[PDB]
Formats: C-alpha cells, sequence, structure tokens
C-alpha cells in the first residue's frame, strides 16, 4: 500500500522531472559502434640517444589513428667504486649526499642566530646549536612556537653501505623538453616540470605513475634497491591526442606530413645522486663508468585499426580538432617579491606555478619545490589584468588545496599551485571557461615568497608558470597545421 | 570593459563550439524518473554450507528486478592449543610458518651459489650464507648489483606466541568457482582468481574491498588480530546485472526460469596458516577442532521495486542486454617458455593473465603472484593470432602497468597482467572494441618466464588466463536465454 | 622432398587450398639418442641440473 501510494503521490513540481520520461533504471539500452583494433608497436628513435643530447624520431604509419604515446625508457643498474681503485677515476661529478648542499643553504639562514662558540663546538653539539637557533628564526620571521628540539633531529636512517640511484621521478626528469611535430611546425611542446606538476594535479588515486616513472615519494631507501638493477620506465606523453578517443590524432587525415617527437635530455651528472663524494658511478652489468651514452629511449605507440568505411570518411572528412596547448614562462628569483608577466597568448584554460630553490636543483632534488627548511615558498600571491586585480591577493594554501579541491582530480603532494577560468580544465572535448591572453595588454602574477627566498645561497632560484590553451588543428586534404 | 570584449571576441572558430549553444552553466536542468524501491535481503543457501563442498541457492523473487549481490559469509574465530593437550588431535594438516615451503623454494635455487660449509654451519652463519649467494645468483642471472647483506635480513617481526588466522583476502579465496545459472543454464563463471584480479585493476580508490574480503595486503599481523574473533564478510558477486541499474536483471520477464547461484567452497586445509606445524586449530567460541561444517554463508541481494506502469512494460517488453561473460584457460607450468592457447569465443573486450608459484599456493599465499625471490614471474610475452604477431615481445612492465594505466581504473599491486581490445573495458553498456575469438583459427599467449620458474621446487605452477567477452541475454515470453 | 629439390617443383600451395599440408614426424627414444663415458652415470640437463 505504501510503495504503490508514493507512485500516486505526484503533484505539479513532479511533472518537470519525470512526465514523459525518456529513461528507465529497469532496463539497459546500449549504442552500436563501428569496428576498430588497438595495436601497441614500440619504435626505436631515428637520431641516436644520449645524456644531454636531443634526439628525435619519425612516427610510424602503422594504423589510421594516433591513439596513447608511452616514452620507454631503460635505464643500467648503478654500482659504485672508491675513487682509489679505478683504473679511470675521471667521471663527471654528481650530487653527493656527504655534502648536502640542501642542508648546507637551510643552515646558512640560521647562522645569524646561532648563540655560542659553534666553529669549536662538537659534531654533536653543532646539532643541538643549530636546532635551537631554527627555533630563534622561526620565532623571529614566523611566530612559531618553539619545537622541542629532540622532535627536530629526525635521522634520516642511511644506510652503513656505499650506493648511488637514480634521481626521484627519473622518468619525468629525463624528459627536460619534448616537442610534438607534424609537417615541420611544433604542434605542442611539454617539459619535465610540467609532467610532473599535471600528475600531481590531475593523477587519479590507484592510477598514480609511480613505478611508471621512477617514483617512490621520497623515500631513498627505494630509489636505492630500484638502482640497483636495470629499469624499465614508461613515461606517458599527455598530448592531446592521448587524452580522449576523438581526439586520436588522424594518420590518414596528415598521409603529406610527418609525424615527430623531439626529446631533450637531461645530463647525466643531473640524474644520479651518490652517498659520497669520492665515489665513481659505474654500470652494473658492464662494470665501466656511467657515461652519457648509457640512456636507452624508444617510443611505443598505440595505433588504431578503423574499418575501411569509416578510414574513408575520416580521409575524406576529418575537419578540426580543439585542442590543448602547453605554453611556459621561465623566471630567475632573486627577491621575496616576484612579478611575473605572463606572454602567454589564446584562450587559456588555467596556469600552474611553483618555485624551486637552487640548493634543491643542486642537490639534485628536482622536484622538491619547497622553501627554506621544507616550509611553503609562496606568502600570498596575486593576479593583474591590465594593472586590475583579477585575482586579489590570496595566501598560498588557496591557490595550492582550494583550486585543486574545486578543478583537478587530486592536491598535490609539493608546493604546486594552480588557477583555473574553465569549470573542468581536465575534460579534453567540453570547453567550460577561458581567458584570451591574446587580447589583454599585460597579465602579471605577483608573488610575495617566504624571508630570505632568493638571497645568498639561493640566488637563482627558478619561478616555473605554465599555462594551458585552447588552439584547433585543422585537417585537410592530407596536411595537418594550426 | 576587458570580460564584456572577451565575449565579443568571437570569430567563425568559435562558431563551431558556442553558435546556438544548448546547455548553460548558470541553470540547472533535471530529468524527471519513474518510481522505483531499493530493497536488501538476506537469504539462507538451499543446501548445506561446508568447506570443500559445493551448494546453491535459488534465488527468491521478492520484487521486479535483481540489483546487487554479495556472498555474506560468517567466519568463527580462531584459537590454537599443543596437539599434546587435546583429547582428539587428529585434524587436517594446515600451512604452517615453522615449514615455510616458499622460502625452502627460494633457497633450493641459490644452493648451487652457496660458497663454504653450509651444512656445518650456524643458524646465524647459514642466512649469512643464503644472503651472499642471492647476491651471487642475482649477479650471475640478471647482473644485478649485489645489496648490502644487512638489508636482506628483514626480520619480519613475527609474534613470540601461537595463533592461527584466515588467509589474505579469505572472502575470495572462499569461493573457488560460482555459476550464475537462470533455467538450468549457466549464464556466466567467476573464479577467485579472477575476483582478486578484477578487484586489483578494476577496484577504485578510496572503496577497495579490503575489510569486506578479509583483506589487509599482507600484513600478518593484522590478519591474526581479525582471526581471533568471528568474522561477518560482503563479499560482492561482479555479475554483469550489478555494473549498472540499466542492465539490472528482471526477475518479472524471467518469470518460468529459476534464478540459482552455485559456489564451489574452498577446502578447509587451504584457508588457514599457524605459527607451528604441531599446533591443532579450534573454533574460539565452542572450543571444538575446526572443521568443514563450521563455514556458514547466505546470499544478500538487492530487489528493486518498480511502479505497476514500469514493471508492466517491463514484463510486456524486457527485451535484451548486453552481457559480459567470463572465460577460463587454467594450465601448469613446468618450464621458463609457456604457450597457451585460449580457446576464447565470442567477441573479447579483454583478458587478465598471471602465475602462482607452487610453493606460494603450498605456503597458503593464494593471492601472491611474485616469482622467486619475490621478483616479476613473466620477462616478456606476446600475443598471436593464427601465428601473426597482434602484440610482438613487451616486456612484463608493458603488460602490467602500461595497460592498467590505459583501460583500468587502478594499477595492480601484484603481477597481473592485461590487455585490452576494448578503449573503456570497465563500461558495462558501452561496448568500445573487441576481438572475436570464435572466429579466429588460434589465440596464442607466449610467454617468457624468469629463469627457473616451474623447475624443482616450482613443479606444477600455475598460469590463469581470463577472458570478458561479450554475449546477449534475451528475454522473451517469460523465459531468459543466451 | 620432391618440392625441395628445384624451383619448378615447389610446392604450390595456391593451388592446394581445400587441403591441409602436415608433416608427421616419429622421435627417437631418448635412450638411442645418448652415449656416456660410464655405466653409473646419470646424465643431466646441463642448465636446468636436472
Amino acid at each position: 500500500a505504501g510503495s504503490l501510494t508514493q507512485l500516486l503521490a505526484t503533484g505539479s513540481m513532479d511533472a518537470a522531472l519525470t512526465q514523459n520520461a525518456t529513461r528507465t533504471f529497469w532496463k539497459s539500452s546500449y549504442q552500436k559502434h563501428s569496428l576498430f583494433a588497438l595495436e601497441s608497436i614500440n619504435q626505436p628513435f631515428t637520431t641516436q640517444v644520449q645524456f644531454g643530447a636531443e634526439s628525435h624520431i619519425t612516427v610510424n604509419r602503422q594504423g589510421d589513428l594516433l591513439s596513447w604515446m608511452y616514452l620507454k625508457i631503460v635505464l643500467p643498474g648503478l654500482k659504485v667504486q672508491n675513487q682509489a681503485d679505478t683504473v679511470q677515476p675521471t667521471q663527471q661529478s654528481f650530487a653527493s649526499l656527504d655534502n648536502d648542499v640542501a642542508a648546507q643553504a637551510d643552515v646558512s639562514h640560521v647562522l645569524p642566530y646561532i648563540e655560542g662558540a659553534y666553529t669549536e663546538a662538537s659534531l654533536n653539539t653543532k646539532e643541538q646549536l643549530i636546532a635551537e637557533a631554527k627555533n630563534s628564526y622561526e620565532a623571529a620571521k614566523y611566530n612559531a612556537a618553539p619545537l622541542p628540539v629532540a622532535a627536530q633531529m629526525q635521522s634520516t636512517e642511511m644506510p652503513d653501505f656505499d650506493y648511488a640511484y637514480w634521481t626521484e621521478a627519473i622518468g619525468f626528469h629525463l624528459i627536460k623538453r619534448a616537442e610534438f611535430k607534424v609537417g615541420g611546425a611544433t604542434i605542442d611542446t611539454i617539459w619535465s616540470e610540467l609532467l610532473f606538476a599535471m600528475e600531481e594535479l590531475m593523477g587519479r588515486a590507484g592510477r598514480r605513475l609511480t613505478e611508471t616513472i621512477g617514483r617512490t615519494l621520497r623515500r631513498p631507501t627505494e630509489l636505492m634497491k630500484a638502482s640497483r638493477q636495470e629499469q624499465i620506465l614508461y613515461v606517458p606523453l599527455p598530448w592531446y591526442f592521448t587524452k580522449h578517443p576523438s581526439l586520436a590524432f588522424p594518420l590518414v587525415a596528415a598521409t603529406y606530413h610527418n609525424i615527430q617527437l623531439w626529446v631533450q635530455w637531461a645530463q647525466l651528472n643531473s640524474c644520479i645522486i651518490k652517498s659520497r663524494s669520492n665515489l665513481v658511478v659505474l654500470h652494473a652489468e658492464r662494470n665501466v663508468p656511467i657515461s652519457d651514452d648509457h640512456l636507452r629511449a624508444s617510443l611505443e605507440c598505440t595505433y588504431v585499426h578503423l574499418e575501411a568505411a569509416e578510414r574513408d570518411a575520416l580521409t575524406a572528412n576529418a575537419g578540426t580538432q580543439l585542442i590543448v596547448q602547453h605554453q611556459a614562462h621561465l623566471q630567475q628569483v632573486s627577491s621575496n617579491n616576484v612579478t611575473a608577466r605572463l606572454n602567454f597568448n589564446f584562450p587559456v584554460l588555467e596556469f600552474y606555478y611553483f618555485l624551486r630553490r637552487k640548493a634543491n636543483k643542486d642537490a639534485g632534488d628536482h622536484f622538491n619545490f619547497s622553501g627554506i627548511g621544507g616550509r611553503d615558498p609562496v606568502v600570498s600571491a596575486e593576479l593583474l589584468f591590465n594593472n586590475t586585480a583579477r585575482v586579489t591577493q590570496k595566501p598560498a594554501v588557496w591557490w595550492r588545496a582550494v583550486q585543486a579541491l574545486q578543478f583537478h582530480s587530486s592536491a598535490p603532494l609539493t608546493n604546486i599551485y594552480s588557477y583555473s577560468f574553465s569549470l573542468s580544465p581536465e575534460d579534453p572535448i567540453t570547453p567550460s571557461g577561458s581567458a584570451n591572453f591574446s587580447r589583454l595588454d599585460s597579465v602579471e602574477l605577483a608573488l610575495t615568497l617566504q624571508d630570505d627566498f632568493g638571497a645568498a645561497h639561493d640566488a637563482n632560484s627558478e619561478l616555473f608558470v605554465f599555462a594551458r590553451s585552447y588552439n584547433i588543428l585543422k585537417f585537410t586534404n592530407g596536411l595537418a597545421g594550426l
């Protein structure tokens, strides 16, 4: 009686929701699709792959569309030997944990707050004086309550043996820059720092790229274990056509253009960290000093094979694809107040920004975007259009956590900040907002950074700003162009 | 002036995106739906439930559709007593940690690499010699750099007291096989190993089945804590009709067919691990030896009640549902080169494969798909159609991590490999690609496994291959059939 | 086989489309394939040590 009465208890308001219902929950409807197949094919680079060099590949035409694209990287296992035991000790310098430049830079900021005879003190007494000076510095700069000295003395249990390892997220770090080219024109460009920021914000829970890029979430012991043997990494290249099947790049519609991936590789000296400064780093299998020619890479592409009728239709009329392109503003930081002039073009969906200390970069911690003592490097930021506040001054947590909560699949674990003009900037096919920067005379991101950011040992810290913008790729008569 | 100018700054390209806009972001539109209610009802098995037996239930007709289905399992708490203190010590044998068959099998592979007097050595000296021999084995087989001996000596802090526990993910392990039957015909079949693989790949972040199936992510101390008291598990049965409301099984349209769930239960000896070989395992409440009749299970079904008009429409014309069925190829492995002949039928969406060492199975670690020393058991795999490479030789990481990244909600924490012909194999209502195996004369999965896989103590290791295939379930005149 | 002796005798697969072509091989017994230095030796697979 009650359940039937609920179906009868309808009024004029229910008519807007349920009158002439076009859907039922109790019967499945499905759509028929055209026939297609997927094939994954690995392809060698056209030029030699080496650390610090640029390499390119011309993408083969082994199907009708191009869907997924992965850079397959093979890194050798690492071993170490004392320089005294080596017949040829001359190698490039690597970052070493006995010379922690990041910890030395952090100590340099607290030196003015050390009370007593620091120079003559025992090692254990120096560690105590540094921890007390950190409390005095943080009280003076941040009105922080002092932490117990014992809580600041975190011994990272480092192993009592010699090692070397590939840096955190080495699969991204290796790709300093990649360019997707069609007919000799650059269609899009991606950077190591952008790839990491995109994975932090858009990386879905349970599908994080951890193993696929050599990322351990800053657990040095896991990087050491992984680095003792050969590593095979599959780094996704997040081009517009890899984001949705309807955006797959129509190879058949671009028949008269070569499709190329160009990759600028990281220098070998930046890719490795060692336990001690006096160690030589060896290729674990070959027992020779590690060299720039030990980098191996290939391109793994997923091709789509279409039925003849769909292939012929796509060849006759591929039309236009909405694309997202990436733009970069890279700036050196030498002061706590920084203004970035964002000379980006087109309808910008969103931008990301973050800072890297010189000391973190020099320590080989390339994706450590933290400030001094691991703090947030940004105090506040403001966004100006033509000297008018588009976003008034907001604290770092608003740009990092509130923007990520509103617009992104994930909140960043590092100090990555974002701002979206789009309601859904991760939707590759549905435009949901933008600001046209080609119609603004000035776009300025004004930053107030933490105290002493870009001073002394951190002179030439880096500001990264990346923007995502809409453009249109047009296919006509076997040619493709922006 | 700027924001109004952006709305006016439109050209012929914007017309394809925004001309005659059929959607606004500033006004919600909603659809009205028909009236329905959901009811969860628990039902006993029609036959006795016991370990190692087969049991069935005829599903009641308590609503118009059948939606969710959970196997509700009740396991008793476990206690242990010394065999010497027990009036009836005769029980089935259980795996025991004082007789670690998996560790003994791993030691057997490194015996040829032990230098010195192993037989006469002290226990601590034997552990050192085994860790050194592991380095020599891994250097010889994999060109691995040696790990410090202290880093290989992981003491799992096992408690200094007697215990027994239910094996990891016991809720899946208990279900050796389940069959969904309609009118005496098997509509679909699921296996323990498939349920685990499906949860690894399709299990969403924050909705993993951990507690609901007795899974701890291989933390033995948590399995021990849970096993001291009665456990109630709710194991989801992932039938086609549980995946989307429009696929709910139309009970009213199948009025003349009995709907049955058949379950083949795991043997009790495989479900329990104990600290020591000389312990008797007791039911914690009853203080009697644990026996095959201590398994309790019931079926929890979610029924849908429809409004009379929708019920009558569905009874008159339920039509056809697209269904996904599961197929299995199960093979013994006795060599490092394995060819699996996949005699699957219908349009296959995707397949999963993985290996289990005999030693891991015998140790009661039923979902440990790792190789020797916890390594990846697959070096490479190739997929052939009619002796032509459909997927050329690819390394294990491509089949495990790249395929999961492209097509699945999650990456597996265990050595589960997949391959999809579908762009969205987790979409239950939208076909997005398949390969029709009923039109292929041969489908071969060729595997190169790690060295010594399936040799000696691992003779009769297991290969599992599961496929997901499309079929159609038809409803006509109160009957249902494939 | 006759078709391996001269190019003009190559077996015309296209002309035999409705017949399966099969090679059947009867293998020698393992006991006949091996000779050893001494009667009291066990013969092992060199790689597998079985």
